């Protein structure tokens, strides 16, 4: 069996790690939480185990045979190289070697494929990205795909356990003390690192993570970027509008296709449903379709409202709604270690690719 | 001056088409509020006076001059033919008569000049309409529009009070009394009419209105139609998904067009800002862009994340937000009754050609 670690363990992803890693096949002889040093000595459990967390450090991951990381960019950046080191192989759930050319970016069900050459990293993609992915390829791999526009509806525990808090503070505030929206004081939502800090509670923030110098959001580009690396193909044009609004738990996203060859729309809920990790919930007259509060606790990507373009020959619209933190981020990652397991690809890398820093 | 009856005075759109009245310029003598038998005989002020509701009948209209219509559909249906019979112009908030070619859809910033051939009813468009009328008439003007692609975010008060008093209520039994969303029970959201109710707190609800034969709802296709007579242009191809979401009041839009003309953000920035009933706010060096929260009691349309699309040549994303109830409802009508004033146009239709429905 194997010796696993979760790094960033008692954070909003860090949980959900944990329940994915408790519920999973993986033949688990030794699990270890890490996180920084303030949470280091405490308790957490792992089924009926007591797991005292440890420090994050360079020299921690001896012995370790699968390492989850969900604890930050910087912390991925510090630390996954040492790991690597150590022999461990890597499933990163941040943005930061997503882009590598020498890390596979893998939604399992879509490129799989991309595991067999790893160099001992794995980057989870984007939560909104995976479940657009899921939604997508089966309509992809029968009718291509020439362009998509998203508009997301983005849940707040995609900025961690502060944003959850901060959230239902708000609400609180406003149902309880009679306070006006635009009179809350916010400390994190849209973006923890960025300058100014606004109410999410009854209100839609058009902007997740900070601004790039082309006027998109980096959620918005990182939409566009991962899609072209997971569908293995630049050629396709993706652009994105990424909001935040007041849900805890579940993204949401209003996704249109031009596909390269017309696609009749039962064809396509037939592709859909059939698609590993897609769920078709699509019957308008009972009233179903996707839904946030739904979805939660389930690791399936459910996709409803799919329809023609009033006028473009090629144009399809869909919803499309996935737990963020199961799919969107520990799912995805535990099902990249069970697929790793699968293909017999937990093992040392030899040749160190990732500058130690 | 004017006796002014308000239909439908004491639901979300009646409480603002008061203060809008009261806020208004219009030379007002006489204000009447009709609702239904529920309401009939109880009181609501305008101003420091005190109004009694009457029920809303066939006979209510002789001596009104202007009534502004936020009843329902049937209500005007039933009631706005009678009314414009009487002699009164009728500015009706509801779907009922957007369609019909003898009544003007008006936007008033944008086709003021279909007021001049009113037949005794005017009809505001549907909220989510009019914002992004307000904001693309002024790109229309100068670059042209091809399509439209819009998501929606609409906030619970377009659905009427009921329905804002069950988002608190669902909210406060998940954050005060710890209920899971999914065992919160349902009467009104999505839909009021249809046949299932879903809960909205922490939820995103892809149901406006009921579904069509198409699979589109119909307030999905009122974006649509209503576009398309408004800029008077048939060709604009127009397809929106319309989804409710947490928001007690002021409606948001991600808004995809395609001009004819390569049209400069920086030039769509300035016509934006340039044009009536629309503001820019939008920098995101600093942050700024157009929030529900920051929109709620203003009458202005705001609009950010102008962009171009990273592929399509003539392509631009934006984000557009008004209060549902001002520039969406009450606003807008008010808005038209002072432009019918300004025309010379409140006065009686003598040509009947509304079916009346009461024999
Ligand atoms: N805000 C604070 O002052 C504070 C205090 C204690 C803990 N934290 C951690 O940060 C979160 C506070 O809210 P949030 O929304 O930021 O959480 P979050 O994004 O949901 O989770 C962040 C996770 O990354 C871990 N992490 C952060 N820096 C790290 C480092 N240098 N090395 C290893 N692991 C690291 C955190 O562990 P840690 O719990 O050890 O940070 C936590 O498990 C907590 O979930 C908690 O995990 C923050
Ligand atoms: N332009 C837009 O986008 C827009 C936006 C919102 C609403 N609207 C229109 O306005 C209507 C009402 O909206 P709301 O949000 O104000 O709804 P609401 O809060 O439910 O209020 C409904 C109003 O209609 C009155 N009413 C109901 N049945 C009636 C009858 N048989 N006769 C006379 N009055 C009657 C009610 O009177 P009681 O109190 O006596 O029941 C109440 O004043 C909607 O159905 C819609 O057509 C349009
Ligand atoms: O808004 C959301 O739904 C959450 C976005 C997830 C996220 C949050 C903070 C930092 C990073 C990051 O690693 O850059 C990421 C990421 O891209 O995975
Ligand atoms: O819910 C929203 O945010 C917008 C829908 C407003 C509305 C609600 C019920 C009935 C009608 C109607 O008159 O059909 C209308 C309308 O189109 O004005
Ligand atoms: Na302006
Ligand atoms: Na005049």
């Amino acid at each position: 069996g194997y010796t696993v670690a979760v790094v960033g363990a008692t954070g909003a992803v860090g949980a959900q790690m944990i329940k994915m890693l408790e519920e999973s096949t993986l033949p688990i002889d030794k699990i270890r939480y890490l996180a920084s040093a303030r949470s280091a000595g405490k308790s957490l459990k792992f089924k009926d185990q007591d797991i005292t967390i440890e420090e994050t450090t360079e020299t921690a991951f001896e012995g370790v045979d699968i390492a989850l990381f969900s604890a930050g960019s910087s912390t991925s950046a510090k630390y996954a190289p040492y790991a690597v080191k150590a022999g461990v192989v890597v499933v990163d759930n941040t943005s930061y070697f997503r882009q590598n050319p020498d890390v596979p970016l893998v939604v399992p069900e879509v490129n799989a494929h991309a595991l067999d050459a790893h160099n001992g990293i794995i980057a989870c993609p984007n939560c909104s990205t995976i479940q657009m992915m899921v939604a997508l390829e089966p309509v992809r791999q029968k009718w291509g795909l020439d362009r998509i526009i998203v508009s997301t509806y983005q849940a707040v525990s995609g900025a961690g356990m502060g944003a959850i808090l901060e959230t239902q503070r708000e609400l609180r505030e406003v149902l309880n003390d009679g306070v006006k929206p635009c009179d809350l004081h916010a400390e994190i939502l849209p973006s923890g690192g960025d300058k100014k800090h606004y109410p999410i509670a009854f209100n839609a923030l058009p902007q997740i993570d900070v601004f790039t110098d082309n006027d998109y959001t980096y959620e918005e580009m990182k939409m566009t970027k991962e899609t072209k690396k997971i569908m293995e193909d630049d050629s396709i044009a993706v652009s994105a509008t990424c909001v935040r609004i007041p849900v805890l738990s579940a993204h949401s996203e209003s996704v249109y296709i031009e596909t390269k060859e017309v696609a009749p729309i039962e064809e396509v809920k037939a592709a859909i449903a059939a698609f590993p990790g897609a769920v078709l919930e699509d019957d308008v007259a009972h009233q179903i379709y996707p839904q946030a509060i739904n979805a939660v606790g389930s690791r399936d990507t459910f996709v409803g409202r799919i329809r023609k373009d009033l006028d473009a020959e090629k144009g399809i619209h869909m919803w499309v709604v996935s737990d963020n933190l199961l799919k969107g981020a520990a799912w995805n990652s535990v099902q990249i270690a069970e697929t790793l397991h699968e293909r017999g690809l937990v093992r040392p890398t030899a040749e160190l690719k990732f500058e130690l820093k």
